[PDB]
């Protein structure tokens, strides 16, 4: 669907002075107010900032809201511990005229080098191709902060349903794990020129592309 | 959080019928209609069914809303394993003159049934060797529960030692999927006769073998 666009990861060292920033459009953010919320998976959309520019309760001075076009921005002035979580940003869309959402941001209290994905991307093999079915698996490793972005384009058109993807995990060296995988029928692979995998950390913006190749 | 007054919770079993409840004033759910969306703890909610009535795309039809007065219903008729997370209604409100959010209510299926995990492994691509350089995946998707134990065999031997194995994350199906990978030199990888993946899922097992190349 059509949400607002949000960083996988922000971070830094402790004390340090984050901000999780979050775009929209004319219709909602550039027109309605940004509500920012604190998410951790078991039960807790906690609201932390109303009416834009306005804190909750039990609301620490540490945080505090912005919003310039069609953008808003929540900065955590003071980094501790208690977090890193995830934050969601919302807006209404009178064109929609239903609640926008952030795709959510985790703040990592940067305990170690920043380093990016090595994006490694597989076809489906033969033996499964031999067996009717193709699935594809972007492997991504050895990546800090945990927390990736993963796209998947089929002929430049992106593909938006099929996709999986794992949950991050710390690896044996420290470092993050994950896996996006898509299932497709051995036609509906050998029906595109290209498949390509994209992933999206603090910054980089990594991307692999295949295609078909073997005794077709 | 607290403003539109939804049920904490709701239990089912699959096949049943659930209808989640959602409590307003004239202002609100009176007035504008009710837009319901869909949570999985760590996503970002997609909307469900607008103008009160409505599905957004890609919405089955196990789905159905109603404004009754002031009340709006979500009933989900035979429940399934995937329609366990929460769920929002949502509405303008004329005087406060902003949107409101419902608490919440989260479903459970009672029961999902066992599911073996489905192990694809894969080889080396030719690109990532091209490089040189060689990772094998075995990638464990839709199974439950959630526990699986993974092993490594070059040449029927425990080929343990280079090897990451994800912990295993729930899906959009409330089917588990988990992903292991072995890296080695690609003189390593062709050092060998046979690679297999091992999964032990609940007392069951299956192994998936692969070989260095073959296929014109």
């Amino acid at each position: 669907q059509s949400v607002l666009t949000q960083p996988p990861s922000a971070s830094g060292t402790p004390g340090q002075r984050v901000t999780i920033s979050c775009s929209g459009s004319s219709s909602n953010i550039g027109e309605n107010s940004v509500t920012w919320y604190q998410h951790l998976s078991g039960t807790a959309p906690k609201l932390l900032i109303y009416e834009d520019n306005s804190r909750a309760s039990g609301v620490s001075d540490r945080f505090s809201a912005s919003k310039s076009g069609t953008s808003a921005s929540l900065a955590i002035s003071g980094l501790q511990p208690e977090d890193e979580t995830d934050y969601y940003c919302a807006a209404w869309d009178d064109s929609l005229d239903v609640a926008v959402f952030g795709t959510g941001t985790k703040v990592t209290v940067l305990g170690q080098p920043k380093a990016n994905p090595t994006v490694t991307l597989f076809p489906p093999s033969s033996e499964e191709l031999q067996a009717n079915k193709a699935t594809l698996v972007c492997l991504i490793s050895d990546f800090y902060p945990g927390a990736v972005t993963v796209a998947w384009k089929a002929d430049g058109s992106p593909v938006k349903a099929g996709v999986e993807t794992t949950k991050p995990s710390k690896q044996s060296n420290n470092k993050y794990a994950a896996s996006s995988y898509l299932s497709l029928t051995p036609e509906q692979w050998k029906s595109h020129r290209s498949y390509s995998c994209q992933v999206t950390h603090e910054g980089s913006t990594v991307e692999k592309t295949v295609a078909p190749t073997e005794c077709s």
